[PDB]
């Protein structure tokens, strides 16, 4: 939708929008402003996105409700932006998992105040022992003294 399309544009820098167009145009000989739904996956992949086939199929079904077999550049930017958000969140969850495992030194599944202090101290920041204990306090939601992955994610993400 026109709304959605205006928000996809807002999300991206103008040079990036022109870089996307440059690739996109390359599959539009017609200089119609649209490409074949059959090429959608290729241009997304080229632009470093990775939709699943199921995802590709969902999208095509969503833009090709008239049967013309094409996707226009405005609709393509809405798809691109949806895929980038899904992807960036995914990396972020993956990396978080990795910071957890590392924090959990003894790999018992929990961070304790000794492991929380060690990793915070190691930063070079001047954290005092009551500053580490406050962080613990605030993040430990079931008050068992440690930080489990669930509580880790809430502490890191924030809001979370
Ligand atoms: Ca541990
Ligand atoms: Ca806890």
């Amino acid at each position: 939708a026109m709304d959605q399309q205006a928000e996809a544009r807002a999300f991206l820098s103008e040079e990036m929008i022109a870089e996307f167009k440059a690739a996109f145009d390359m599959f539009d000989a017609d200089g119609g402003g649209d490409i074949s739904t059959k090429e959608l996956g290729t241009v997304m992949r080229m632009l470093g996105q990775n939709p699943t086939k199921e995802e590709l199929d969902a999208i095509i079904e969503e833009v090709d409700e008239d049967g013309s077999g094409t996707i226009d550049f405005e609709e393509f930017l809405v798809m691109m932006v949806r895929q980038m958000k899904e992807d960036a969140k995914g990396k972020s969850e993956e990396e978080l998992a990795d910071c957890f495992r590392i924090f959990d030194k003894n790999a018992d599944g929990f961070i304790d105040i000794e492991e929380l202090g060690e990793i915070l101290r190691a930063t070079g920041e001047h954290v005092t022992e009551e500053d580490i204990e406050d962080l613990m306090k605030d993040s430990d939601k079931n008050n068992d003294g440690r930080i489990d992955f669930d509580e880790f994610l809430k502490m890191m993400e924030g809001v979370q």
